[PDB]
């Protein structure tokens, strides 16, 4: 079905220390909006919960004229896997690998996280990140089974100082995407992310809008 509810098991390590979180959410597949609640199964998170944004379900994303490729792959059941890499301005690096299963309108997601090189006194390990910038991503389709998403990410610390990262996401589809998708690229997506957090529990909200009118959107996204 189009998705209506989801759950996330997100787990792995930050600076060689294991964490594990589980929770349920809901979303709007005609608007790309999603809510998620997460709870730790291994006690207090030893890092900023902000570092799990944006990683905490593009199956909810519509396109202007119909379903996104992500949403289309869920509805026919064939699906996709995800690899994301992020390199931070202080030399830290994070990967996330995602796998999904579908039951009618419900998605179960698994996100394996590995983060390394976060300095002890840095704002990740001291939980001093306070917000994230809304931002543009660019989707390209280098072949009928792959989508590449690129974006520049920033957390806020202190007096609006930015803690910057570069992100690249590789989507691998089981079945080729409809041919029309390949002839209508690139796609630009604008997203806004909101987090309420404690050391054990998070409430997350995401809004997203896809744009297929290409223009000089490339000068605007960069």
């Amino acid at each position: 079905s189009l998705p209506a509810t989801h759950e996330l098991h997100i787990f792995g390590s930050i600076n060689g220390v294991d964490f594990d979180m589980v929770g349920q959410g809901t979303g709007n597949p005609n608007e790309g909006y999603e809510e998620l609640n997460l709870k730790s199964t291994k006690g207090d998170l030893q890092f900023s919960p902000w570092i799990l944004v944006p990683h905490m379900f593009h199956q909810y994303l519509p396109y202007p004229d119909g379903m996104s490729p992500f949403q289309a792959a869920m509805v026919d059941g064939s699906g996709y896997q995800v690899h994301r890499t992020m390199q931070f301005e202080d030399g830290a690096s994070l990967t996330v690998n995602y796998r999904y299963t579908y039951e009618g309108s419900h998605i179960k997601g698994e996100a394996q996280v590995k983060g390394t090189g976060f300095p002890a006194d840095g704002p990740v390990m001291t939980n001093s990140l306070t917000a994230v910038d809304s931002c543009w991503s660019k989707k390209t389709y280098p072949n009928d089974k792959t989508i590449i998403s690129t974006f520049k990410w920033s957390y806020t610390t202190g007096n609006g100082e930015r803690y910057r990262s570069t992100a690249r996401t590789t989507y691998t589809f089981a079945k080729p995407m409809a041919a029309n998708y390949l002839k209508n690229q690139p796609v630009y997506v604008f997203r806004k992310d909101e987090l309420k957090h404690s050391e054990t529990e998070l409430n997350f909200k995401e809004w997203q809008k896809a744009f297929t009118d290409v223009m000089g959107m490339d000068e605007l996204y960069k």
